[PDB]
């Protein structure tokens, strides 16, 4: 079909940051979470 028919991007509702893959974001949320 197309090289990028659907270019879904993961956005962070914490710092309004976008990523390439899901994990990329999930891992980032680490710095967002508190009470480590
Ligand atoms: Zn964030």
């Amino acid at each position: 079909g197309s090289s990028g028919s659907s270019g879904k991007i993961f956005t962070c509702e914490y710092c309004n940051k976008v990523f390439k893959f899901k994990h990329s974001l999930q891992a980032h949320l680490r710095i967002h979470t508190n009470e480590k």
